[PDB]
């Protein structure tokens, strides 16, 4: 049986109904052991890379890659996804996102949410109310927020396979957060979603292998069968946002063929994963974060391969997001929108079927680019990129050299520390220096600093990057943060705890896989 570590309040009584908990228990008991074996398999596969065998395509599955076959199908309401907005599962946010000038809202339990128990439960309440069409919110000023006609299509992003949900245990251990988030969104909403001609749709993050995709396929099939739904009722879009996964896109599509409708270039997790996965290769060190842009060869190759591979199988190839926040200053906002427009134009011209935004102020820009290139069509499924030569492992793994600067290092410290401080305080997405920071973008910043220390890289000013240099810069940059935020905000925050965690993970000889793992220990 499952144990719940917190007493039920009114919200738990809504979400954790006896029937919901029975269903969750079935998924946990049927699928948790296999999930743990998958996490163990990751260790061995990384060790093989660490020991000198770089990633490449899989030998034995060549027949799958060179065969003609397609995914099972795409629901009518997922035929046009030219712009999707992402946002966390907070109540007002859900309403504003569903009302935005977009096709889809991806409600997030993952990288943009700090997974406090109350926020995960409230998130399930909010999405149920949203599916049911009744969600409403009135703020302090007495302004009421409700869904407008024709709200966006809803897709739920669950926590990744590594994340525990520690407030529910089974056999003395936290259950998988992935199963918690999936089970409850599916269970509470499948009936209403299906009744209105939609379905239970998910975004699946941080996949590393086709076997992980196969596990999801088993989870989905079990869920469908439990409630006597037709096969392929549950539809997933799967982020290719780890370096191992870019070599297994066709195998992933095949393993999830009954449920999958698309892959997505999760560029920020992908860059983070490039650093983590190639941590033991001194020639694969990435430069200042702002220099790692989608026009760089390795990233352009990743996108073009994803586009060709998805379209070969009749699946969508979704783009990602640039992470620039609109400005309240008009002149400055013009510059922001011009760079967002440029980023989207690259995606649309390459053949992506749609793109992401994380702020409604970007919707008109993103929609205009996609409206222009799509014309009378709903997507770009027909774009096969036959002009492209084969894309090879050497191309996907190519170094990407650039300046490693003191300013870049200090910025990474400031970003990582401030992100950790927000996250441990319950805020998983925060604006910093005109950029939207969530777990993946902060992960790049902290992992980059570790990488420069690990390989004893020099900064462009000749300064050797060391644990000592980092520790001094950490204290110095904390003073900068205090000065920027003011005495009240800084003193009332958790910057002491954040700096401590940052120092621990940064000066460890081993690279921790995710900052969210030790970070979770600071959550109630
Ligand atoms: O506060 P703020 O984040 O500075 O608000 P901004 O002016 O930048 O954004 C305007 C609106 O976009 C909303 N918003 C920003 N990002 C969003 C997202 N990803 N999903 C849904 N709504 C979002 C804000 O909630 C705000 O709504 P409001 O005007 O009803 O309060
Ligand atoms: O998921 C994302 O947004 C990413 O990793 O880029
Ligand atoms: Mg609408
Ligand atoms: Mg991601």
């Amino acid at each position: 049986e499952l144990a719940f570590t917190r007493p039920y309040g009114e919200q738990e009584k809504q979400i954790l109904t006896a029937e919901a908990v029975e269903f969750l228990t079935e998924l946990v008991t049927h699928f948790t052991p296999q999930r743990n074996k998958l996490l163990a398999a990751r260790i061995q596969q990384q060790q093989d890379i660490d020991n000198g065998t770089l990633p490449d395509f899989i030998s034995e599955t060549a027949s799958i890659r060179d065969a003609d076959w397609k995914i099972r199908g795409i629901p009518a309401d997922l035929e046009d996804r030219r712009v999707e907005i992402t946002g966390p599962v907070e109540r007002k946010m859900v309403i504003n996102a569903l009302n935005a000038n977009v096709k889809v809202f991806m409600a997030d339990f993952e990288d943009s949410l700090a997974p406090d128990w109350n926020k995960v439960i409230d998130g399930q309440i909010n999405l149920r109310d949203a599916v049911n069409g009744t969600i409403s919110y009135t703020n302090e000023a007495g302004k009421i927020y409700q869904l407008k006609p024709n709200p966006a299509v809803l897709i739920c992003r669950v926590r990744g396979l590594h994340l525990p949900e520690k407030h529910v245990t089974w056999r003395g251990e936290a259950i998988p957060g992935s199963l918690f988030d999936f089970a409850l969104y599916f269970f509470h909403n499948y009936q209403a979603l299906l009744a209105k001609g939609s379905g239970p749709y998910f975004y699946l993050p941080k996949t590393q292998s086709w076997q992980e995709a196969a596990w999801w396929s088993e989870v989905f099939s079990y869920a469908e069968d439990r409630f006597n739904l037709p096969r392929g009722t549950i539809k997933a879009t799967l982020l290719i946002e780890t370096l191992p996964a870019v070599f297994q896109m066709d195998e992933i599509l095949h393993a999830l063929r009954d449920h999958i409708v698309g892959l997505n270039c999760g560029r920020w997790d992908y860059i983070f994963s490039y650093i983590k996965t190639l941590k033991n290769y001194p020639d694969r060190v990435l430069p200042d974060r702002q220099a790692v842009t989608m026009d760089k060869p390795f990233l352009n190759a990743y996108s073009r391969l994803l586009i060709k591979t998805c379209h070969k199988r009749g699946a969508f190839a979704m783009g990602g997001m640039a992470a620039f926040i609109p400005s309240k200053d008009e002149e400055h906002n013009n510059q922001v929108l011009n760079k967002v427009k440029a980023d989207k134009s690259l995606e649309a011209n390459n053949g992506h079927d749609g793109t992401w935004i994380a702020h409604p102020g970007l919707a008109d820009t993103a929609m205009a680019v996609f409206n222009d290139i799509l014309g009378s069509r709903k997507n770009q499924l027909e774009v096969m990129r036959e002009q492209d030569a084969p894309i090879t492992a050497d191309q996907l793994l190519a170094p990407c050299d650039g300046e490693r600067t003191e300013e870049g290092m200090r910025a990474n410290i400031r970003v990582a520390v401030q992100y950790i401080e927000a996250w441990i305080s319950g805020n998983g997405c925060v604006p910093i220096y005109g950029l939207m920071e969530d777990a993946a973008t902060a992960e790049i910043s902290r992992t980059s600093i570790w990488q420069w220390i690990h390989h004893q890289k020099t900064l462009s000013n000749g300064k050797p990057v060391t644990k000592a240099l980092f520790r001094q810069m950490l204290g110095e940059e904390m003073k900068v943060i205090a000065s920027e935020l003011g005495e009240e905000r800084f003193s009332q925050g958790r910057f002491d705890d954040a700096a401590r965690l940052m120092e621990q993970i940064t000066t460890s000889d081993e690279l921790i896989d995710f900052l969210t793992l030790p970070g979770y220990r600071l959550l109630a």
